[PDB]
């Protein structure tokens, strides 16, 4: 409906009452302006006001803020001489903020001012007094202004030019979150404070309002704004998954980051929990996100659909080359991919069946991988998946018509026909770590496809060239084979099956190279990056490791006491450990180190802690049990 | 009422709006044309938006599902650049979908379109990319097309000519549901998660809203247009048997599923909770779902009534041979039918009272049982069950006129008169692959008695041949005997005891050869049936197993203690022995020795530990007894 | 009101539509015919269906079914090719139902079909496939038609004609229930599976919505066409007794059978329970279920209304004759009647102070006594108990007229001064068996008679001969007297303490002759029926010994235990004791002998078990004791 999001004709109801237009907010080119800035601050405090809102928050996303959002609220009646709550909301008031970088947030024009109760939501985008870029918002702009300036250049390079169209990255974000009984949720400490059970026996071994509240969920985001496409169940208990369609990677994170919150809000409305980490239950399938993502102008070219850009350019070219360059991309940084995905949560999901293991390979499909193969070999003709027909042998049974490409849902960059759908991105984690790196490796195959354009190499020899560089990354056949991991360290391919390791590949030289080249970020800039991010995984890890410590001597060691399970000397042990361990991660000054034997602890200390408690689960009785266990959250 | 089924005059209703009528939707045609596509696909758009729905989801019974039916949803609803959410619902969304093979769902014209909800619901067959059938639905539109073309053929051998008339399978499914308090269901984790209680002691040894959740069942079937004919109880408490009337196989096993979903959901909103299991609590009457099976044609004509036959046709042979055809097919599959009914939860109805042993011989009855053995003879002349004079005595009482034929329930395959009324089909067990074998098993007679008489062979002799053949599966007498089974083995009636054995008979030479000739299967198919089968049994009983572990681990062995019972050691035993049971089950790779390996675990040391947790469930007080006891379940 | 009974003026009411009216219903010759058989389909499907009604099922009361009844539902409404619910309801449908005889109901046209919630109840007589009676309908069919063939025969042998009068048997059903809080119900499991409390310590010794429920009950008669008379309290705590006046006894009886169940569902509505069972409690009066039993045509003639009898025939011999006939018949035939009453529950009231001993001996009353001594002694007279002045000694107390009549509690077969007040009939055991008895002994009185008529013998003669046959049964005191017993056995009056005795005394060679005489059985009908009686009893007997069983391990024993009430050995013995003797129960072939030893088990060693739990329960605390007391049960 749009009434909870000012933009579009909604934005224009108000803006024309100054005779302006949804096209002034559309371009983001207000704020530069003065007059126009004053303009729309009235137009959104009028909106405001009759929507029932009277505060205005600036909004934005800390550095590895998974959950998940800060703003800042501040009132724009005022009162005078008189002392009366009179409307004044200025331009000034619009754009700046405040807010302490820590050991001046500005308005993200091409983000939608959205509404929740009586709060208008600014989003806005979060640095220091230095000018370091302190937030997720800023990194992302900065790599589709790259992204968009080499697209142009590498176009324009090729006799094709898209005059004042911007360059962009489409993102779709399918959202995937569990829902628990809150009652249930404030049984477990875990998902309290972390999110994510770190403990629980699952009923059966594990070798296997609800409507209300997704109904609430759709209704708000028609009345917010948000076209939330599908949302439908997954195949773990209670998992229901959002998709909203494909839009500007700079509103589309934030749109995620707002949906995880209504979300979140809405479940304890209902009497539910919106568990939002990647693998809230261990032994069910990981609550992923996949970021379907593509390059998309501002006129809808699309630049995975071969027969759109040969229709919008005459040049059959575009289509090979920039998915050579996207292949390259990968054969280039896949280990920061990896790193974009490697959160705490996140580290649950990697190797499973529900989620591609840790090998970052592209996935071209069959046809399109022999189609670049003869580009490779010096024959460039014009890929096409033609369907292929499907009859079910039955008269009745209609016959079909499906692609010829075998979709393949085992790889973590697979080329879903149309975009990519990186599956490796997790819940929790907010995607925009995932864009910035995605857009700068794109601007960087993009630049260097561009520099060869620009010295006369022909298409064609930077096709082979960069094919021949980078195939090796590429990857058709089952990825969940055990025997694939090596196959492909064999092959070269990127592969970090630690977290940690990944994050600590952020600044590798190549990396910082990368990011001071396509100006993401500085030296410092992406240090301070890395350093959050692995405190921010630590202090999960440390965060979880408390919460065990707590339920062991709170929980686990009472109900073994109680229903007489043995002797808990065992759990006194582990706590034993798992404190030393806490120790040692308090007492190591390297990040990296401190992130390694914070990723050793969680996934084999924590792990034999978890089998043990399971084990005095399965002989305790439900009453002794004061943890809610798997099949009360799961099984409602 | 239709108002939930885009059927009939309700599909008329907005097919008229484009020119067309249910007329279109009822042939199937449709599928094959584009525009009627469209035309189809907008006018269902619409009956959805005023209805209430917004989501459209394909559906489809995938392999070894009985719960039961998996779905994937999709938006009919799109957004425009202005961003509004307007409908718009093609073709290409009405019959394809997305679903993977696993180790391009397409649309069930011959199914009725209905809703749910929010969403309608589109039945669609489920299948691999490679075009192998990996559903229920293609194997039955595949035997039903062998039948038609079969029996088409050979009433053209004989001078009759049916035009246009489509042959198919009409079936009645007398679904039986156990209703429980839902309190008491989540008491059990067995009926969470096996649907079945595995244990728990019956009060007095065993030798022997409610009415608000079925009357909603019936004002949702009139809404949603389901010809729900009969609700009524059972001889077991709360056992609620619901009776719809025939109509093509194919539409009626998705009414049937549908049914189980409806009534689930519906007990769920009341509080309660639908047990499918075909026995969800032993020492009661097993919950079967009898399949009340014919050949019907799409004019009416019913190949069971011979009456009918002499009135359309004028020949009073059909009636006689095709039956032999019938019996010879019993004679030739019954196993293929006992592997059809080989559900996990129908291996505890088999050889009780309430159904019939595991022989699987057909009952004609008496009168007919002669009728064709005088054909046999060489006499052919009528069938004609007269009905004789019933009186009681008194004259206030009337005078009543019965069927020669006294009726028997014993037989696994009675002719019911006018139908055949195979009671050895399971309530959880979707029918459809009972209809499959049938279906192919009928259509194999109909190819043998068409080609005899394109050979030159006279009806009748082929009527003697075949009845010599195999009058030996043909039974009158009580089946519930216990010195039926080796009577009927002498005889050599198929009789299998073992439902991981009557599996593993779908993939013997006869049966593959028989599914390759109707076009059915083929051997990989075949395979993959019987793979996914006892896969499936399997699993069930590896769960029943777990399941049992936790409930002595969790419940019996703590009340056991609490109540100090005695010593609770034996039932530590028993749960090292389904432990290790388990461990050889997931030890050995051949799928029927994993299966028999399953079986004999469930009927024999599940069985023993049952009773052991019976005994001790009986000196054990009600409060100490945290599972609820069969008192709680039954009796509410 | 008659609303939900098609008779009378509302089954005229659309009757006339058809031109027809309740006349024909009454005489019930519509059965036999056709067109009216389909005319009254017609009206009673209209009737249901603006009744609210969709549904109706053939009603049935199955051989020794004290709970109650069976039924088979079947739809009235079809649905065409359409697919629409058109409502049709044939006569055939009407008439024709289906039920196992087990080891092809037809409809009663002189029962009233009547209508519950959203079903029309259709009273039938169940029968085999034979033609063997398998119900207590067939049975009472016959008696009654032999009753009014015989009273015919008689009263024309002595110039008496009745034209087309239907004699009958009007009998009144004195219809006793206990009710129960339901919250206590649900903790008593005998209760629950027989009815009558096995177990529970009376309060002081034993020496001695509720007012919404029975309202509820008269206004649901009064909708329901009921003339349920008089409903009050008894002696006894929440004991009600329903008495609805004298009618048809075929009609009666399904008219208590219904009363029953609707009371049963009545109170299961407001929270309670109706036990219906002959002594629920030990220590209370029995629930007994008097049978006013008489002789009654059509016209409204009264065989025990010697005033009316003179009026109408003007011949004062017949009240004396038929009088002594009956007489003879309860000296011929006391022990059937000592047999029909013979059920599980009424055996623990007989010897009791509320119900009269198993003595069967009418009374007749002083003044009727002496009155049938002189025609015995040559001297016939009229009868006419004159009222006798009766004073209470103050003028302002109104002088009364009392009859000569000082009429007598004590006798199982008192004449209650104009109808016979069998009072030994039990309120769950279905007073069909007794009025079939009853039926049939008065028939082979009046043949008797009847022959010695038309053989030349004056009237006179056989009055004198049968008085002095069968005056030994005649008896007026105290029946209660601990002396009475051996009297009436020094007397030659019938008297069988046991009711499986009593039972077995059906098959003896003068009863079986009687049921053939009469044509009420055949040798195989009474004796499937005295097995089915035998069977019933020894079964009831055996569940009451499990429940008791079961409370004993659960409930008995953990009570001693936790409130440490000494050893429990001894309740460990009796449940010992109790297995074995249902070890022995099914280990003895004679049902007779089977029967004997349930008897002997529930009178000596249950009893002795019983005062066992009543001494633990008067020591156990109202917490421990988990089964609900007499006191909770009672005092509400």
């Amino acid at each position: 409906f749009g009434s909870a999001c000012f933009k579009g004709a909604v934005a224009d109801k108000y803006l024309s009452k100054y005779g302006e237009s949804s096209t002034l907010l559309a371009n983001g080119k207000w704020t530069k302006d003065m007059a126009k800035a004053d303009i729309v601050a009235k137009a959104v405090l009028d909106w405001a006001v009759e929507n029932g809102a009277s505060v205005y928050c600036h909004w934005f996303q800390p550095m590895g803020s998974s959950g998940n959002s800060g703003q800042v609220h501040q009132s724009m009646f005022n009162f005078a001489e008189d002392g009366t709550p009179y409307y004044s909301f200025t331009g000034e008031q619009l754009l700046q903020g405040e807010t302490d970088g820590s050991s001046y947030l500005s308005i993200d024009p091409y983000s939608p001012i959205f509404l929740r109760e009586d709060t208008v939501f600014i989003p806005a985008a979060f640095v220091s007094y230095n000018g370091d870029a302190l937030d997720e918002k800023t990194p992302l702009h900065r790599a589709t202004d790259a992204l968009d300036k080499q697209t142009k250049r590498m176009l324009k390079a090729m006799k094709y030019d898209v005059g004042s169209a911007s360059v962009y990255a489409n993102i779709g974000l399918e959202q995937e979150i569990f829902l628990t009984p809150r009652h249930a949720f404030y049984r477990r400490p875990d998902l309290q404070f972390t999110g994510r059970t770190i403990t629980g026996k699952f009923p059966a071994r594990g070798q296997e309002g609800a409507f209300e509240c997704m109904r609430q969920i759709q209704q708000e985001c028609f009345k917010m704004g948000i076209p939330l496409k599908t949302r439908h169940r997954e195949v773990a208990p209670n998992q229901y998954e959002f998709a909203p369609m494909f839009g500007n990677a700079i509103s589309q994170v934030d749109q995620n980051l707002m949906i995880m919150q209504v979300i979140e809000e809405v479940a304890s409305e209902h009497g539910l929990a919106a568990l939002l980490q990647e693998k809230p239950f261990a032994g069910v399938n990981g609550s992923g996100k996949h970021n379907n993502w593509s390059i998309g102008t501002s006129d809808g070219l699309n630049l995975m659909n071969p027969k759109q850009v040969n229709a919008k350019t005459g040049n059959p070219e575009i289509f090979p080359l920039v998915m050579a360059a996207m292949v390259s991309a990968v054969d280039k940084h896949g280990d920061l991919m990896r790193a974009a995905i490697a959160s705490p949560g996140n580290d649950f999901r990697l190797g499973a069946m529900e989620a591609p293991p840790a090998v970052m390979s592209t996935y071209l499909g069959p046809s399109l991988t022999e189609f670049l193969n003869t580009v490779k070999n010096g024959s460039l003709g014009e890929y096409a998946p033609k369907k292929k027909p499907l009859e079910f042998g039955s008269d009745t049974l209609p016959s079909i018509e499906v692609p010829a490409e075998d979709r393949n849902r085992t790889s973590p960059f697979p080329y879903g026909g149309n975009r990519f759908e990186f599956r490796a991105a997790g819940s929790s984690q907010n995607v925009s770590l995932v864009n910035t790196v995605l857009n700068t490796i794109a601007a960087e195959a993009f630049k260097i496809v561009a520099d060869r354009l620009e010295a006369g190499e022909k298409p064609l020899a930077i096709a082979q060239d960069l094919l021949k560089t980078h195939d090796k990354c590429i990857f058709n056949g089952n990825g969940y084979d055990p025997a694939w991991p090596d196959e492909a360290v064999k092959r070269g391919i990127w592969r970090i099956d630690a977290g940690c390791d990944a994050i600590n590949e952020l600044d590798s030289a190549k990396n910082v190279t990368l990011f001071e080249g396509m100006g993401i970020f500085t030296a410092r800039e992406i240090q301070a990056r890395k350093s959050v991010l692995l405190g921010h995984y630590v202090g999960s890890v440390e965060m979880e490791a408390l919460t065990m410590i707590d339920m062991i001597n709170q929980h686990v060691i009472p109900s073994v006491k109680k229903a007489d399970l043995g002797n808990p000397s065992k759990l006194v042990d582990a706590v034993k450990t798992i404190k030393g361990a806490v120790a040692q991660i308090h007492g190591t000054e390297d990040e990296h180190k401190a992130a390694t034997l914070a990723r050793t602890l969680r996934l084999t200390t924590m792990v034999a802690i978890r089998e043990i408690i399971d084990e005095f689960e399965s002989r305790c009785p439900p009453e002794d049990w004061t943890l809610a266990t798997y099949s009360e959250l799961l099984f409602f």
